[PDB]
């Protein structure tokens, strides 16, 4: 029945411990979501079922929404996005619950 959409946020400040990556993030930084997709919060039991389902549904949706506009990701964009996302997806956990 689709997912729960949270309200969109400032992308999160990150010191990625990878050099390049933290440069990466900078310089690119409006490719990643600033918003995630998650099922309802009262469905788990721990932050960390939540935010691994969350990443996923999130990265699914924003890979998928990308590719069919004839955009892509490359590999280092998909490590950023993958910790932006884990991030904004504990953020969603604490604040709705
Ligand atoms: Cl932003
Ligand atoms: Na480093
Ligand atoms: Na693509």
């Amino acid at each position: 029945g689709g997912y729960m959409l949270g309200s969109a946020m400032s992308r999160p400040l990150i010191h990625f411990g990878n050099d390049y990556e933290d440069r990466y993030y900078r310089e690119n930084m409006y490719r990643y979501p600033n918003q995630v997709y998650y099922r309802p919060v009262d469905q788990y039991n721990n932050q960390n079922s939540f935010v691994h389902d969350c990443v996923n549904i999130t990265v699914k949706q924003h890979t998928v929404t990308t590719t069919t506009k004839g955009e892509n990701f490359t590999e280092t964009d998909i490590k950023i996005m993958e910790r932006v996302v884990e991030q904004m997806c504990i953020t969603q956990y604490q604040q709705e619950s």
